[PDB]
């Protein structure tokens, strides 16, 4: 945990990662195409720099009319991921799982005309993501428009 005086910009690095790859009715186990996505992954954060050595995972779940039980998924499911993620190679301490839950509920937007139990529980589904935050990696210059 170091933090003497950072003159260089940090490179931090939110990697997007649908739920519906690694768990969508399960409750966070890994599934095959999950594995395989979560080391590719891995080797791109694993190249990283350990200056700021800092990688945190968070949880998106979603709503269920208990939030008790939301956070109890989030952390699972933040668990589970970092848990393979750790297998890969990384320190348990240099990594982070947080369930972040609903920090930011976009269904609130996206499924705005939908007031029904049913319809919700199923326009809830873009709440399940979670997002690798992993900072002091570099990358190669990115060309414009791939």
């Amino acid at each position: 945990a170091p933090a003497p005086a950072p003159a260089p910009e940090v490179q931090t690095k939110h990697f997007t990662l649908k739920s519906d790859v690694l768990f969508n009715f399960n409750k966070a186990t890994l599934k095959p195409e999950g594995q395989a996505a979560l080391d590719q992954l891995y080797s791109q954060l694993s190249n990283l720099d350990p200056k700021d050595g800092s990688v945190v995972v968070l949880g998106y779940t979603d709503r269920i009319g208990s939030d008790a039980y939301n956070q109890g998924l989030s952390e699972r499911r933040a668990q589970s991921v970092v848990d393979y993620l750790i297998s890969k190679g990384i320190p348990a301490d240099k990594i982070s799982a947080r369930g972040m839950g609903e920090s930011n509920p976009v269904t609130g937007n996206t499924c705005d005309n939908v007031k029904q139990r049913a319809a919700l529980i199923d326009c809830l589904a873009p709440d399940r993501r979670v997002e690798i935050e992993v900072k002091g990696i570099k990358d190669v210059v990115t060309q414009p428009q791939a």
